[PDB]
């Protein structure tokens, strides 16, 4: 896909969007550290210590989602697998007092992705954090409001940025879908999807090398 592509799907779900340099970023953009996290594309702060690594909605939830894997044997191999292409695995939350978790994962567990066709988990967000961790990943929790201003989406390859929780932002590190062998329209759409129904901004800055 064309970063023209992108932001044309976009704009036809009523987005805002336009292509940047990463030039344009200056330090905001970071290379990636095999030792940091693929974790969500939340803009709020955490508890995480391992930076740099890739965004992707839910963090491996992500892959889970686009492949219809909905074990928790499955997630355990996903877990192992993005281990073993150079990232630390993860999965978040932050606060749940009705079991259906946070973020992307409780879109996922709620239906809300049922008319694009995807199928159900088959276990709850403590069943799927545990799992994780059991399986050598790290189970992040945040803290605070949402109040992401713009949505970056990411092409340049083995980079990504970092979340400022005094001027957040959602990150989507789309050229990390092709390095899992992900569908990635359909990974774009749900990204979007997410922001949107997390009440997000419908604003994207496309950003090229």
């Amino acid at each position: 896909l064309t970063p023209d592509q992108i932001v044309a799907a976009l704009q036809e779900r009523g987005w805002q969007a336009e292509i940047v340099t990463e030039f344009s970023l200056l330090n905001e953009m970071v290379d990636v550290d095999p030792q940091g996290i693929l974790k969500c594309v939340d803009g709020r702060g955490s508890d995480n210590t391992q930076f740099c690594g890739p965004k992707m909605p839910g963090g491996i939830y992500a892959i889970a989602h686009n492949r219809g894997v909905t074990t928790l044997e499955g997630l355990k191999q996903i877990t192992k697998e993005v281990a073993s292409k150079g990232h630390v695995p993860s999965v978040h939350g932050d606060h749940s007092s009705d079991m259906l978790g946070c973020g992307f994962f409780k879109l996922w567990v709620t239906g809300r992705f049922d008319d694009m066709g995807y199928p159900r988990p088959q276990f709850d967000a403590d069943q799927g954090a545990k799992a994780v961790e059991n399986a050598g990943g790290v189970i992040e929790m945040h803290h605070g409001s949402h109040a992401e201003k713009v949505v970056y989406i990411n092409l340049v390859e083995n980079k990504t940025l970092e979340p400022d929780e005094d001027d957040q932002r959602f990150i989507v590190d789309g050229w990390a879908a092709g390095k899992f062998g992900l569908d990635v329209p359909k990974f774009l759409i749900a990204a979007a999807a997410t922001v949107e129904m997390l009440g997000g901004p419908k604003k994207a800055k496309i950003v090229i090398p």
